[PDB]
């Protein structure tokens, strides 16, 4: 398996993630986003594409992508602080269930893998998500493919947020 | 007028705020909450507390903070890096109208103020922010008070972030 013949799922509608947040990652491929809450924003009155952002957290320092859609269930990423361009997939997504949240999302380049993001708001407990990491980690390059929680900072009285 | 004197409105549901996402501030007092959005996300699932949380973003740096309701419509913050408490009012909101959203908030050390943070969706458009910023400059230390967009940096192709 290459991660060009990973599944591309359908694309839940934005209010869905949004009604999801927050959410952790729970698999990463590198180091970038380990311990990192994810937040979905709707699009600003003011915006121009009316484009929605993605928001990974991690600690104090964020990182902010507008996104729209584009071929063949693609999320195409505009990383708001320098410009940079990313194109994401989704694996599967389970939204909105009565445990919560899950889904995995990967970034390729060509056949091998160079992204992973496996987010949930219930603990990593759905099935399908270790599941679906277990069928990355065997395209190239998955092997890095890893769990994001191993050794966070320490909190000071929130849950998501530190 | 004293900060102690100005108005405590009523907070409007939790859920009224995160449809409100994103807002950016338009009046504040120090320099900390210059240039930055505002997001408002739900209690995660797995939080003991079930506090909301808000997020002040500043480029790629954030702060946050869960918070609780306290008396006489306070909002009791703990920012999530620090543990730091803080206090909180609404001098009015205005959410969800046909032009958009705005409020006015304020944090007093007793008689003085010592932050502001006048958020909108609307570019500052609505009549109340700035008749609310005009009585919050007349309580001791309002003087601080000032337009928080004058030097922003450059944006690279979002609208909310830089
Ligand atoms: C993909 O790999 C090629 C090397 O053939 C490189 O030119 C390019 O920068 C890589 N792109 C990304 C997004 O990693
Ligand atoms: C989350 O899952 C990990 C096991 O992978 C465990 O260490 C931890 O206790 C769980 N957290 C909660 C709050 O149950
Ligand atoms: C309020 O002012 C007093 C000085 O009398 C000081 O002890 C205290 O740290 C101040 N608190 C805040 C939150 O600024
Ligand atoms: C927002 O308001 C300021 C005036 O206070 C103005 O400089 C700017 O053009 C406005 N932005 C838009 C998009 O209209």
């Amino acid at each position: 398996l290459t991660c060009d013949q990973l599944p591309k799922a359908a694309i839940n509608p934005i209010q869905e993630f949004i009604d999801s947040n927050p959410l952790e990652f729970e698999y990463v491929l590198t180091e970038t986003f380990e311990c990192t809450t994810r937040i979905y924003v709707q699009p600003a009155r003011w915006s121009t594409t009316k484009a929605p952002t993605a928001l990974d957290i991690k600690g104090t320092q964020i990182m902010a992508y507008d996104f729209v859609g584009g071929p063949e269930n693609s999320a195409h990423l505009n990383e708001c602080h320098t410009g940079d361009k990313q194109v994401w997939y989704f694996q599967y997504t389970n939204l909105l269930t009565d445990n919560g949240s899950s889904y995995c999302a990967y970034r390729c380049n060509g056949t091998e893998i160079i992204e992973y993001k496996c987010a949930s708001n219930n603990n990593g407990t759905d099935p399908l998500q270790h599941q679906a990491m277990e069928v990355a980690k065997t395209v190239p390059n998955g092997d890095k493919i890893h769990y994001a929680k191993s050794n966070c900072p320490e909190t000071h009285g929130c849950f998501a947020f530190y």
